[PDB]
């Protein structure tokens, strides 16, 4: 049920050497792997090496790995390989910051669960596959796509020469995989409320400790949807762009939904493009701001994603009519 | 309507020679001619007489041609003669790094195109000309200024001796005239999404093939595409002052708002620029990258445009984060 990557597209990918002046960039939180698409896998490649090291996985399988997690996503105009590559390059910039608070195994696991969080996905939401009593979501009662998504990684896992992790012992290889599915099925906003509010307390309280593997698992949770929203961290016309591809997909299943004889909400309404700036303002105020606050509490390096994503919250001067040209 | 040049200009232009210190320098994609204000018409005979060769245009009509194009370009801020020099300029090098890829007729028609692909711009947008309802909205009716710029250009070669073509047989002529139509016409920007998204198709799935007359027709619109923004692509110097350009249609329509005493909406005014290099990022990302990368894909020795676009982009980013 896995694609598989030609052996010109690993082999190729093997040959890659990132560019010097790139090295300097990838480090910063704010950046944006857009204008370098040719380079997506091998930016991969880069961060897996920088954070867990050449040796760390076999070279030929994990290109090999890479190629097919890059087939394995669909041509959908947001959940696809640029988003996948987007979370990743985010997980590894958190990583960079707090890197002995993680152990080799939990970096290795978080920079595969990132590039695989949303593999396969058809560019419709939870709500779509469960109101359309859709297989997956009789399969998969709760966290649906989330579950596809683990299911995917563990199938091209499974693939010839594409398991990364066979060099693990069968104790380290099952607490791998278990990583990788809380990391995946954490990517399901529904949870996010929830583990935001409990880190909350447990910080204000004093009573974190990242010693605590329950505690460990929330933190872990709260920088999956920290990755997976990075888009409202970036510059805002890198934001701007990157919300347009979101809605664009958000549109798509409205349509679907219409033609089904059942009407959408206004976010995933074509003819209702005029609340998007509210819409982002609400989604910012109770979701992205809190997430970001909370991260930078227990992980203070993270502080310029709340900064920026601050920033970002340039809707405020759109719902005032003072936006700037688009192209 | 179409203007001549006088009999002192066509004849200074032919006593023109390229100083030496620039020979290698002009075959450079991030050469700037802004410095040689004076040399280019010549720049542009030069340019000519190394890709198309010295028997190519009667040198006389040639020089006949370029100042009564020159002639017809208003002294608007971006769409002006700098501005067709330039993109020309961009064309040579595309054309002199693909060498083999390109016919004579190809060469000759691109170069000329280039040269006049803005002829007449009164500085509006298409949007701004079928909203603000100006006359030329009322001849043309879509790609409304690209129409305008390839009527002009006719109008310049039905010239006394200005048709630099008169050598060419019945068929050829037809030829050459149908490359720059299309050459001009690729150059409304609405039109490059469709063409660029095509081509990555084509590229991607293996189906681009230079013997076809339509692809070729497309990789020539993309082409286009590259030259008309290749300020992009030069050096940061020349680049940081460059910002306002993409601005300059904009601003052009908030003046005409501000003349029926109405302030405009910020984007359309030109007493706020804090948003300038911010819009800089958001082209380069949804619109220039894009085109150079595609390019670079269909022709290789093209990636130094792609390099130094990124390279400006960098140093866009800089400017926002407030770094330089
Ligand atoms: C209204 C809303 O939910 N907007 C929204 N906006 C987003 C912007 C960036 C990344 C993710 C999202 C997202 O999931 N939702
Ligand atoms: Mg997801
Ligand atoms: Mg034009
Ligand atoms: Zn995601
Ligand atoms: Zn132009």
């Amino acid at each position: 049920n896995a694609s598989i990557c030609t052996s010109e597209e690993w082999q190729g990918l093997m040959q890659f050497t990132l560019p010097v002046r790139l090295c300097k960039e990838i480090e910063l939180f704010h950046f944006d792997i857009g204008p370098f698409e040719n380079m997506w896998p091998g930016i991969f490649v880069y961060m897996v090496h920088r954070s867990c090291g050449t040796s760390c996985f076999e070279l030929e399988k994990l290109c090999r790995f890479i190629m097919s997690v890059k087939k394995n996503y669909r041509r959908v105009p947001y959940h696809n390989w640029k988003h996948a590559v987007t979370v990743a390059h985010c997980m590894y910039a958190i990583l960079q910051n707090n890197h002995t608070l993680f152990t080799d195994l939990e970096r290795k696991g978080l920079l595969i669960a990132c590039l695989c969080h949303d593999l396969d996905h058809r560019g419709f939401s939870n709500s779509y596959l469960q109101k359309f009593d859709h297989p997956l979501a009789a399969l998969y009662s709760t966290s649906t796509m989330e579950q596809h998504h683990f299911s995917q990684t563990v199938s091209i896992l499974q693939l010839e020469g594409h398991n990364i992790f066979s060099t693990l012992s069968s104790s380290e290889y099952e607490q791998v995989l278990e990583i990788i599915r809380k990391a995946i099925i954490a990517t399901d906003l529904a949870l996010y409320f929830g583990n935001r509010k409990q880190l909350e307390e447990m910080y204000q309280t004093g009573s974190l400790n990242l010693n605590n593997q329950s505690h460990r698992d929330r933190v872990i949770g709260l920088m999956m949807t920290a990755c997976d929203l990075c888009s409202v961290t970036k510059l805002w016309p890198v934001t701007k762009l990157t919300a347009n591809d979101i809605y664009a997909e958000f549109w798509a299943e409205g349509d679907e939904m219409k033609k089904l004889g059942i009407q959408p909400i206004p976010m995933m309404d074509r003819d209702k493009k005029d609340e998007v700036p509210q819409g982002q303002l609400g989604f910012y105020n109770a979701v992205a701001i809190p997430c970001y606050t909370t991260l930078t509490q227990i992980l203070p390096p993270t502080e310029p994603l709340l900064k920026a994503c601050r920033d970002n919250l340039q809707w405020e001067k759109v719902i005032r009519g003072e936006e700037t040209a688009t192209w």
